[PDB]
This record gives structure tokens, C-alpha cells and sequence, in this order.
């Protein structure tokens, strides 16, 4: 009964939000990612995401990955992590991400990758 | 300087291979990821991948990300990186990945993410 | 805005604790890292750490790195991050770490590095 | 007889060089790190490093960590990895690093960490 499900509306520790739709039988899902300029805030861009959740042993707490294809930049971010629960109740996504910037010369590749985390909860 | 195109067959610094199909107008692509060794032999599994290439400014050396949904484990890997024309003229994908393992308790989350790199050239 | 000083006793989001001593004029410091749980109990090991704080522009919120030389394993961890005065006034260390495991064959190197984060507040 | 030893002069895949001195009985060592501006090259800065190598089971291929306290910036880099050998002969250090930039507001923390690799060989 305690299936952690990616589908729905999520927010995070930096105040970014994401929506993910139905995950099919192969574990594929699409979504949207907002973001989060200045002021507030400032004002919001919306970016597409595509990923897969791992279906091996139809786990209640599966691992997943997804790519955010940023609309306001040449950058790409990948997130990977796991859907947990958590003492009710509360579903939580613990992710790690890599943010790739575009560089012009391959000589600059070494500096093009940031890493960090995101914890997501239901909105 | 012409394009660096993700479509085709690639190999990497650890001897794994990947094939990527056409990238559509939204930057989407599917493919396959063939890995090893674990032997002796018992060699080659084949896992699906799905990703997107960034299209902002229709760059000749775009960034991209993809998720590999492992068939032989509960794990997921995400790659992100950039398609370069190396100094020598050859196309090269410089990537970094995050390999997420499935843990049973959210207390074991801290240890679930490996990181590394992969450099891909055409087969 | 006053200093953010590494010297003192810290705790973190996973319940591990660390003590750091004086930082000398070159930015050097030693300390201790107390971790757990592995139980039941069999609880607390104590491992040495050694690091440096960056002193360029004698910043109030300097960056730093340190290496923890684990006593109970062959592994090494490195932390790096920054000492902030949080919005609430409290000192906080935001860090990222790389946990390197010992492997026997250089063919197993690709899998030897975990990554994550730790947020430290004063005990 | 095949002890991989950190002490000496090393170069890397980006053309940076490092010298490390004697490692004591607790595994501590100091060194220097050059770097590598422009042109060539361009011209070289030299930065101090401090780290430890793990002594548990006096391994022939120990893991280590070290911090580079950059002299020309507010940044800090930590490297961790392992000293291998390799079919002679050839000692090789396979490292992963995190490069922390200084940011002014904790709101900007999420973007302050780059990750990458370095392979080092004897000069
Ligand atoms: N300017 C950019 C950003 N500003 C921001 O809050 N993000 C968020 C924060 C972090 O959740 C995730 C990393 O790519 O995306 C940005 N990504 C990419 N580029
Ligand atoms: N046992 C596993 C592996 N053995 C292997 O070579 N790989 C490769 C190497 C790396 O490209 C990619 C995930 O990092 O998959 C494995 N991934 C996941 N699991
Ligand atoms: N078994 C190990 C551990 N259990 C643990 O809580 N840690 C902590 C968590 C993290 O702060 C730091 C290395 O990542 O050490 C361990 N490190 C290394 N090995
Ligand atoms: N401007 C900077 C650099 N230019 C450079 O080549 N490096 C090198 C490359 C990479 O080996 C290591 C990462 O900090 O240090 C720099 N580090 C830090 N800052
Ligand atoms: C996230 O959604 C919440 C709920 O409506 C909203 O208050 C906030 O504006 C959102 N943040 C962003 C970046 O859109
Ligand atoms: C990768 O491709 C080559 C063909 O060039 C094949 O012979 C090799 O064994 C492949 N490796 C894997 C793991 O499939
Ligand atoms: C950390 O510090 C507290 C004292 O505030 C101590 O009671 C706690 O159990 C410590 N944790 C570890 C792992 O030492
Ligand atoms: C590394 O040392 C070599 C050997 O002398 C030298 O050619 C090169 O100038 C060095 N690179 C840097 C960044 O100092």
C-alpha cells in the first residue's frame, strides 16, 4: 500500500517546483520544472523534463533519473535519486544533480559541471 | 566547424558502448546502453536510455543529459555533458554521471550516490 | 556582519560531530570527526581531520577544505564548503564531500567515489 | 615491493603539476600545486596543499585526500582518490575533486561547487 509515486506536484528546499505526469509501464515520465529568477523570486521560467524510474522488483521506493532541458539557457541538468516514505504519510524525493554548462572550447570542459542536492516534498 | 551530433554509435573509456537514435525537434532521443564485464564472462546486458539535448541557440556543440534505467539492477544512472569537436577534429562526448543505488532505509541515503566520468568516441 | 570561524564544535544533519581547533595564520587547522551508528550500538569512532581555510581577502565567510582520514576503514573523505552567517544570524557550514573507497584493482576505480553534502551548526 | 608512494613530482591530464614531500607516520603530507593560467599556459601560480593518506592495513595502494588552498582566488579545492600500479612500473593517481567557489549570499550556495577528475603520473 506504501508505493512512493513520482506523479504529481513537488516543491524543493530552494523553492523550485516541478510537475510530473503519469509514469507508464516502462517507467517513463515527462514533466515541467519551475524556477525561480530573482526578487521573490523575480519571475518564473518553465522547462521540460524527461526521465525514467527503475522498475526492477517493482519496488515501493524506486530510484529514478531525469533530465531538465533548460529553456532560458544552453545548460542541462540531470537529477537522480530515490522516492522514500517516511513515517505516515510523507513521501520525499532525495536527489542529487549535475548541472552542465556549455563551454566554447573543450579546454574549458573541466569547469563545466556543478553538483548538488535537492530534497522534494509534495506541494 | 560543423555539427556534433549525438545520433550514432559510441564507445567509452571503460569499454561500454551506446547507441543513440534520432534527436527530434524538441531535443529528445532514445537509445541503448551496453555494459560489462563481471567475469570470466557472463558478459553483456543492454539497458534503455532516454534523454534530451539542449537546443537553445542551436549550438554546434550542445549540452545534453540522459538517464539509464538499468535492466540488471535497481539502480539508475544519469549522464550529462557536452558534444565537442575535439582539437583533432573528432567528435567527442565529455560526460559526468551520477549512479544512484537503491537503499532500503532513508537513513542510508547519504551513501547511495556515486559520481564519475565518461568520455565517448564514435565506434 | 562579524566573522564565521571554523574553530569550535560542530554537529550535522546526520548526527555526526566534529571539533576543529585554532586556525593558524596560513589557514591551517586540525580537529576530530566523530561519526556513527552501526547498531544496535557499537557506536562512536573518532578520526583525525586536517584542512585549510582560504585567507584571500580575509573574508568573513571563507571557503575551506579538509580531509578525514578514517580510523575504522581504508577510506578517505574530503569536505569542502563555506562558512556562512545564515539569514537568521547563526553560523553554518555548507559542505560537500567526496568519500573514496579503497578498491583492489584499478579496473574498479570508476565505482570508488561517493558524493554528498553536510550542513553543520554549532553544538 | 610495490608500494605506491605520494611523495614526489606529479603532472596531470590538464597539464597542472604538483609536488608532495615526505608523508610522515600519521600519513600527513604537504605540497605545492601549479597551475596554469592562459596562453601556454600563460603564467604559473603556485599554491599550498595539505592532506593525509590513509594508513589502515598499510596498503600498497592507499586512498588519500588533500586540500588546495588557492593563492590567486577565494576558492578551495579538495582532491580524493587512490595511488595505483599498474603494469611495471607506472604509478598513477586517480582522483576526484570538488572545487568550491566563494559566494556572497548563502542563497547562492547551491551553485558553488564544481566536480571533476584528475589523473596524475610521475613527471
Ligand atoms: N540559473 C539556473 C538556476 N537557478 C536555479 O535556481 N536553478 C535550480 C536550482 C537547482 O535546483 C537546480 C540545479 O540545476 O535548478 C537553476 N538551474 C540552472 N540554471
Ligand atoms: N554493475 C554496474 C556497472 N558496471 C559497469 O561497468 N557500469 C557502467 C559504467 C558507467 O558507465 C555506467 C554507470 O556509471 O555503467 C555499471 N553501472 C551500473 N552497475
Ligand atoms: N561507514 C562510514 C560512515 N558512516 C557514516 O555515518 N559516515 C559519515 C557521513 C559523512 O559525513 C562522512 C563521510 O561522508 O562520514 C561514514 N563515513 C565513512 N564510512
Ligand atoms: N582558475 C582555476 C583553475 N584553473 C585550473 O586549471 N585549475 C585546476 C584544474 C583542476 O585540476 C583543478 C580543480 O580545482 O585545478 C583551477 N582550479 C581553480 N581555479
Ligand atoms: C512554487 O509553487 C508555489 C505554490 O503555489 C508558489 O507559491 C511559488 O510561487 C512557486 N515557486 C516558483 C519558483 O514558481
Ligand atoms: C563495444 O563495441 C565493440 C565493437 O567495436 C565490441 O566488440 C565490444 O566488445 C563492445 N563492448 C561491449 C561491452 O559491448
Ligand atoms: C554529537 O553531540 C551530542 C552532544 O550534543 C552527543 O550527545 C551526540 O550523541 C553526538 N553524536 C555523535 C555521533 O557523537
Ligand atoms: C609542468 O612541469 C613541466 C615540466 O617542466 C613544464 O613543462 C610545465 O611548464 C609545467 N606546467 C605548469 C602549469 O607549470
Amino acid at each position: 500500500a506504501r508505493k512512493c509515486s513520482l506523479t504529481g506536484k513537488w516543491t524543493n528546499d530552494l523553492g523550485s517546483n516541478m510537475t510530473i505526469g503519469a509514469v507508464n509501464s516502462r517507467g517513463e515520465f515527462t514533466g515541467t520544472y519551475t524556477t525561480a529568477v530573482t526578487a521573490t523570486s523575480n519571475e518564473i521560467k518553465e522547462s521540460p523534463l524527461h526521465g525514467t524510474e527503475n522498475t526492477i522488483n517493482k519496488r515501493t521506493q524506486p530510484t529514478f533519473g531525469f533530465t531538465v532541458n533548460w529553456k532560458f539557457s544552453e545548460s542541462t541538468t540531470v537529477f537522480t535519486g530515490q522516492c522514500f516514505i517516511d513515517r505516515n504519510g510523507k513521501e520525499v524525493l532525495k536527489t542529487m544533480w549535475l548541472l552542465r554548462s556549455s563551454v566554447n572550447d573543450i579546454g574549458d570542459d573541466w569547469k563545466a559541471t556543478r553538483v548538488g542536492i535537492n530534497i522534494f516534498t509534495r506541494l
